[PDB]
């Protein structure tokens, strides 16, 4: 709950984030053992029976750890992976088109999944619905029902859906942390919750990186196990790794947009009598991947004409903008540094471009306040809104090239 976060100690919060990571690692370990066991110890079983066992495992894991909406996500992710491979084999025109999830299909899938968490009969109904689904059966047919390939594709969809569910829970934890920081604004409780939000960004970065490295591993094992397919497989991976890159780059573009919109709104809300003496932002990553962001915003003293309340309001708003933006952009930079080692050679320049877009945005946003403080400290009559607007124009020109 939000209240549980508001009472939470730093050590409890630290263990919560680490326990999320341990839970995911252990699921991935169980999944891989299960898939190896089905491929090896159970050679007498058909593809649909193997997939039935793995769907049982899916219901188990996700009912215990996540929410029933994940069933919808899994159906999507599995479909797209099958369709991606079919597209490599047969051409985009002969394969079905990208999935258009209807509200009715999603509600049916969720209802069936719920009933599967309640009784063995419900579980058979869910499995029969997934394995009888006409669209998936078509994609599977197009893949010749290859057990090693389809089960490896199921493992990627399973891992991908688990990260998606963890990303949503981390998003709810962060949004709740920001609500609590805002209700505790201007106090060290508020700064504690801002730091909580930054930690959740460290976690989101860890989670995308997990999806990236596990996807790569599953493909390397496929190629090892099916070397006659090394061509097709390497093409399929490049499309899967390509889609993951696009999601990250789309997120980079949206986060830059959101941060700069947050800057423009902050500049318009500022009382123009408020001035700065200094601004410092420190971003720290542990060797393990924990994220800390420390922001020190100092305002000018004296008979300027600004109420202590307008000052505190300004200094909290600026501190919140720097802490959230630096956390978000640093987390994206970490995900991109990992992506650079995994994309096709042709996409490496794009990832470096995206790195440079994130770096330039982070430094730029920080430098807007640093250079304003230094200007006002030196004696400039200019307001913080005016300096921010001018530097924002310059930063947007630099981002555009």
């Amino acid at each position: 709950s939000k209240a549980e976060l508001a009472a939470m100690s730093e050590a409890e919060f630290r263990a919560l984030l680490q326990g999320k990571k341990e839970t995911l690692k252990n699921i991935i370990k169980e999944l891989d053992e299960k898939i190896k066991e089905l491929l090896e110890e159970h050679p007498d079983l058909s593809l649909e029976e193997k997939l039935a066992e793995l769907l049982r495992f899916f219901v188990e894991v996700f009912s215990k750890n996540f929410s029933p909406e994940a069933a919808v996500t899994f159906y999507q992710n599995f479909y797209e992976l099958l369709r991606t491979y079919a597209a490599v084999l047969h051409g985009e025109e002969a394969v079905p088109p990208p999935l258009v999830m209807t509200p009715e299909l999603a509600a049916e899938i969720i209802a069936l999944f719920q009933a599967a968490t309640e009784s063995e009969e419900g579980l058979e109904a869910f499995i029969a619905f997934v394995l009888g689904d006409p669209a998936l059966q078509k994609l599977i047919d197009m893949l010749g029902k290859d057990k090693v390939v389809i089960l490896s594709l199921f493992a990627i969809a399973f891992i991908k859906t688990a990260v998606d569910s963890a990303l949503e829970e981390a998003d709810k934890l962060g949004a709740a942390a920001l609500e609590l920081a805002e209700e505790n604004r201007g106090t060290a409780e508020g700064e504690r919750h801002l730091q909580f939000y930054a930690a959740t960004q460290g976690l989101k970065a860890w989670l995308k990186e997990l999806e990236i490295t596990e996807t790569t591993k599953i493909f390397d094992d496929l190629i090892e196990e099916r070397p006659e397919l090394a061509a097709e497989l390497e093409a399929v991976r490049d499309r899967v790794m390509g889609a993951l890159l696009d999601e990250v780059l789309a997120e980079v573009d949206a986060t830059v947009a959101a941060v700069l919109a947050r800057l423009r709104a902050l500049a318009e809300a500022l009382d123009p009598k408020v001035r700065l003496t200094s601004v410092a932002v420190e971003v720290a990553w542990t060797e393990d991947g924990l994220l800390t962001v420390t922001v020190d915003v100092r305002t000018e003293s004296g008979p300027l004409g600004a109420t202590p309340e307008e000052i505190a309001e300004a200094q909290w708003a600026i501190s919140r903008l720097l802490a959230t933006a630096a956390a978000e952009l640093s987390a994206l930079e970490r995900v991109l540094e990992t992506l650079l080692k995994h994309v096709a050679e042709a996409d490496k320049a794009r990832v470096e471009a995206a790195l440079a877009r994130v770096e330039t945005t982070r430094a730029g946003l920080i430098d807007i306040f640093r250079e304003a403080a230094a200007a006002q400290a030196a004696g400039s009559p200019r307001t913080l809104a005016e300096i921010a607007a001018a530097r924002l124009a310059a930063l947007l020109a630099a981002l555009a090239g």
